[PDB]
């Protein structure tokens, strides 16, 4: 059931998962939790979420804790301030340390705690 965009395929989980046991079930198939690295892959991804929160590949990294992609894409504090949910990230409770798609919406992004259990978005290149 892995869905084609752009280069890629993506496993739009059934099972809810925290954000890291959601990881390590994307790197067992050979993939990460989603990047997003454009409005376009942004709106296929809040799209095909069709309301429901998904957990993304969003999480700190660092001791300034800056935002980072777990499939190790740069993350762009540019490009990207756009896709968050007005407000956000707010690092509610000091403990939000992990990032997923919320809002059927451009700004779609939220952070909650690693914790929490969510569905979840796998992403793998397509390699011919
Ligand atoms: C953990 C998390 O996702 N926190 C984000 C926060 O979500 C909370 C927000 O959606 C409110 C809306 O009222 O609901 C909270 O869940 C509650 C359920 O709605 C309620 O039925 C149940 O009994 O209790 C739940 C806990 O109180 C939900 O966690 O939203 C903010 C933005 O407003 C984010 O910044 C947080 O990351
Ligand atoms: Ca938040």
């Amino acid at each position: 059931g892995w869905k084609y965009f752009k280069g890629n395929f993506y496993y739009f989980s059934l099972i809810p998962k925290t954000w890291y046991s959601a990881e390590q079930f994307c790197v067992s198939r050979n993939s990460h939790l989603t990047s997003v690295t454009s409005e376009s892959e942004q709106e296929f991804l809040y799209k095909t979420a069709g309301g429901l929160i998904y957990w993304i590949g969003l999480t700190k990294a660092g001791m300034e804790g800056d935002w980072s992609w777990v499939d190790d894409t740069p993350f762009n504090k540019v490009q990207s301030a756009r896709f968050w949910i007005p407000g956000e990230p707010n690092n509610a409770g000091n403990n939000e340390h992990c990032g997923n798609i919320k809002a059927p919406s451009l700004q779609a992004w939220n952070d909650a705690p690693c914790d929490k259990t969510f569905l979840f978005i796998c992403k793998r290149p397509y390699v011919p």
